[PDB]
């Protein structure tokens, strides 16, 4: 607990840019894309306000568009006076991908008709298409194979406080070890994380700050309308903040909160406001109406585990269940607690042989161990219980592929 | 129940069956068959024949059946076992876990076959577990798959009896013949003996 993330002051002009979404469409082969930017304003509307949108390629300007406020007629009452959509044509765009995170820079300027700048906002943009077609999760046209890991924001001395250095270290490591993607277990991350994944090249899974594991049944809160309002905030503000990041390629409703109706409302919301990325949730069985992907946790390669209500079928079996058409991507597998990761080769072998098995996310990146001392203020890794904390799960907070200090297991 | 149409020896297998000229002739094979057995509660599936590859004529014939007799599914293995001319995926000799990647006509592992993108049909082997001589090794690997996968619904072992004939020594002593034992050239020797039982109906 405490004030763990940055604290800032931002000075804005009364008439300003208040929001802006980015989008990219391509033809059958990615030889031509259309960038579509929608910008919104706040303050005094005037006929002399304009919006200019330029897309750069380093020192090169690739496309520019200017327009005045006010958009299409959407309903019987009109349209938005305080909004505008520009559409830039881009020929032979350089696609973004974890293998080659090619990025563009977009500048959004608010000025006057005479050309007098009132304010500027901007963002790195990367051209990609994430889609699910015929049972496969495609990326820029090709079926991905997810090599990922779940990762919390943990630091042995700092606690929950993140910092570039840590963020980068973690990045270089996962890449050096042939990781493709990462899952934000189990909450939205530090703003800069997304920027780093955009430039280094890593597939992200943005997860909502909702987990109600300890409830019995798990459903309790998420199937209760009185809680819809509180949950909705965690999904919506999440999508409102990170939606323009090329690296985020999937949205997740949060974790282990069983399966409630709020879950369905929420899945529909995203599907509507951002048809561009798939949606996953694992609760309630991993193959619910609230998920675009079968995403089980800890389901075995060839052995079923038939829990009542929420069985974990063998991953090869799941795919072929009668009526099942979705791709399967484990949200958690190969629980790396201590001396573990036995049987790994078994998954990889299935991953490579079944078209619809497309990866998974190892659980987890680092050990959540803390530092302590004694006599000589000599440090030592602490775990559950080590603080007088009761209750506790002892060493169960230790399951990473690396020690809290980023040294390898 | 299966139409008397097999054209295995052609090149490609599909050579007569993709020919309009042969349509009428195949036609008779399927129609008279359907016409004659349609009232048998035991008949539960119709088959357009065997090892004939995949031709347009199959496609038509499948359709024909579907309209005249919608109480039975139709199956056919030619051309890869999962064509538009069959209702059930029905490979012959596919492995439980091992993919056999033949070009144009691969024989995926059966568990993986059900999951191919887009696939939704059930899988019943039309021929599996060749019981030629000292065989049936693996049988159980199968019966387990069948039991774990809802959509793997069995198969038909190949086959019931050995196609042996009875010959006689100088004393007129009886004796089981096989490929070539008649001066029959060319032959495929002992390949006619794949039964789970001796021609006498004594078990292996």
């Amino acid at each position: 607990s405490g004030i763990f993330r940055d604290v800032s002051l931002l000075h804005k002009p009364t008439t300003q840019i208040s929001d802006f979404h980015v989008a990219t469409r391509f033809n059958d082969d990615f030889s031509r894309a259309v960038l579509e930017a929608e910008v919104q304003m706040c303050g005094e509307l005037r006929d002399y306000l304009r919006v200019t949108v330029s897309l750069w390629q380093g020192e090169t300007q690739v496309a520019s568009g200017t327009a005045p406020f006010g958009g299409e007629i959407i309903d019987e009452r009109g349209g938005y006076a305080d909004r505008v959509t520009l559409r830039l044509n881009v020929e032979n765009p350089k696609l973004w991908s974890a293998e080659i995170p090619n990025l563009y820079r977009a500048v959004v300027e608010l000025h006057t008709a005479d050309g007098t700048l009132i304010e500027a906002e901007a963002c790195d943009v990367g051209f990609r298409e994430v889609r699910i077609e015929n049972g496969l999760l495609l990326l820029n046209g090709k079926p991905l194979l997810i090599r990922g890991v779940n990762r919390h924001e943990h630091h042995p001395l700092h606690g929950q406080v993140m910092d570039e250095q840590t963020m980068v270290q973690d990045i270089l490591l996962m890449k050096q070890n042939n990781f493709n993607a990462v899952r934000c277990s189990h909450y939205p991350n530090h703003p800069l994380w997304y920027t780093l994944c955009d430039r280094y090249g890593l597939y992200v899974v943005d997860e909502a700050n909702i987990e109600t594991h300890g409830m019995v049944p798990m459903n309790r809160l998420t199937d209760d309308p009185r809680w819809l309002p509180a949950m909705s905030e965690r999904v919506t503000r999440m999508v409102q903040r990170d939606r323009n990041h090329p690296s985020v390629i999937i949205w997740s409703l949060g974790n282990e909160s069983g399966h409630g109706a709020n879950h369905d409302a929420l899945y529909r919301w995203i599907k509507s406001v951002d048809p561009s990325r798939p949606v996953q949730y694992e609760g309630g069985g991993a193959d619910t109406t609230a998920t675009d992907i079968i995403c089980p946790m800890y389901a075995r390669v060839d052995e079923d585990q038939p829990f009542p209500a929420v069985p974990k079928w063998s991953i090869k079996k799941w795919l072929s269940l009668p009526g099942e058409t979705r791709p399967l991507i484990l949200c958690e597998y190969a629980h790396a607690m201590g001396n573990s990761l036995g049987g790994f080769a078994k998954y990889w072998q299935a991953f490579r042989q079944y078209p619809r098995l497309q990866g998974g996310f190892v659980w987890d990146w680092v050990d959540q161990s803390l530092i302590k001392y004694d006599e000589n203020g000599n440090p030592w890794s602490a775990y559950g219980g080590d603080f007088g904390d009761t209750p506790n799960d002892r060493q169960f907070c230790m399951n990473g592929l690396v020690f809290a200090d980023r040294t390898p297991h």
